[PDB]
């Protein structure tokens, strides 16, 4: 008689919310999706062995066009959640899997887990500060994407930091890394020459949010491009003015150039 | 030699993460800090049954002025968890605690938790688009604070989403409520009349975000004004204008009128 969407968290099965956890355990069916983002902290047995339940898997393909065929019919009889990595709406397009699930009837819930989105607040920058957000995504033949760079330009501006969501292919196990996508920003730096990523911009990576020990490094393109900032997923920052707290915890925690510290007010 | 900085999430005991729990439970201490934010949905003593351990509430100025002489003289000798609602380093002073700890020679980890900047994805419109953040202050005495204003007409201007986080008075236990928040807002108007907002103005309201039940509703000032959104807390958004899919679910899930399909679209 309803459908769960319960968000999975950052890095491992712990991740997830006691709620979520406790209301997962009591459900008759459970699905999950393992394409929006990478959990490199976990497995999915470790995930059924946690939850107690068979987690039958579902491709792109089958959540964007056979959700209300696949998950709902059961959602009508039955107690079904519908499981993500970290927060099941953000980033994602499955909030509008709630309007499939009303027309069809079915009452759903929402349990949330950490996010990305949020969790880059260990990078010491100001989570108010952070503007607009953009996906940095692997170009495809004679497509060449630029929307990302324009995001960083406006936000730069206005002083505001920019969140560089990194791009995926689950189904090839390609995960875009830091130094990927700053190879990427380099290239569109060429094409537009706005003076938005260079050599010389200042950057933070973050890779693994969620474990115990994430990679937090923040440096010139210059010098992290060619950093190895370990297994993926990686997530790039582009800061804008900074405070001065900001740079002392990008210092002191991220090991960043000291100069950073004399601020330009 | 360890200390934990562990979120509590959103709203009640079960929304910290299992590894929140399990790492607080095998704390020798555990202290709290309540006044960046509270969790209304439940109790310290609730929170503290589910931990299994005493748990010492810290005040601001406990932690901000004597953190390294309360926490981490026992933390350099103990495993210490320092509980926080939501989501840690999120609110702006958390993150100068780590520089403190390593200071001390102590070794800090961070475990996340869900927040209201990424629990906002509930409300149908797309994370990505949201810009800078804001506060929303009550006035008092000779001082009224308007910068929160500003936020909304520089982000709306480039067709982005505003969060408005709303004034909270932690010790006093005094929310302020999205009403109240639109009453300022339209008085804020009246003095700058940058047509920023008015009754005609698209909002949001997400109450009791991480609770089962919470509200979610979408609709012009002059309709929800005074419309009953129940218990704290309570989160206002000035959305900038609208995907269609956006609103289609502002609409089919949090109520909104037809109207911002052909107006705010
Ligand atoms: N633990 C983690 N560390 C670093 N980046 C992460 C991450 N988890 C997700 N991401 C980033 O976000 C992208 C997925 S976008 C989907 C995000 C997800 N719903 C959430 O709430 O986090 C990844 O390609 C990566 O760039």
């Amino acid at each position: 008689m309803v459908l769960y969407f319960i968000g999975l968290g950052l890095y491992d099965e712990r991740d997830i919310t006691v709620k979520g956890l406790e209301i997962a355990k009591k459900c008759d069916y459970v699905f999950a999706e393992f394409y929006t983002s990478l959990m490199a902290g976990t497995t999915l047995g470790r995930i059924q062995k946690l939850i107690g339940k068979e987690i039958r898997v579902l491709s792109r393909e089958d959540v964007e066009l056979n959700f209300e065929n696949i998950v709902l019919p059961l959602a009508k009889e039955n107690d079904v959640a519908f499981l993500t990595p970290g927060d099941p709406l953000v980033a994602t397009t499955h909030a509008e899997l709630r309007i499939r699930a009303k027309r069809a009837g079915v009452e759903s819930y929402v349990i949330h887990a950490p996010s990305i989105y949020s969790a880059v607040g260990i990078t010491g920058l100001h989570i108010y500060k952070f503007g607009k957000s953009a996906t940095v995504a692997y170009p495809e033949g004679n497509w060449f994407p630029t929307s990302y760079y324009d995001v960083i330009k406006e936000n730069a501006e206005r002083g505001l930091h920019t969140l560089l969501f990194l791009d995926i292919k689950a189904e090839k196990r390609m995960y875009m890394t830091a130094n990927e996508a700053m190879e990427l920003l380099l290239r569109v730096e060429d094409m537009k020459k706005g003076g938005v990523f260079t050599d010389d911009t200042l950057v933070v990576v973050l890779a693994r949010a969620g474990s115990l020990n994430p990679t937090i490094r923040a440096g010139y393109v210059k010098d992290l491009i060619r950093e190895d900032f370990g297994d993926p997923p990686h997530i790039l920052i582009v800061p804008g003015k900074l405070h001065i707290v900001e740079a002392e915890y990008l210092v002191e925690i991220a090991g960043a150039p000291r100069e950073i510290l004399r601020v330009n007010v």
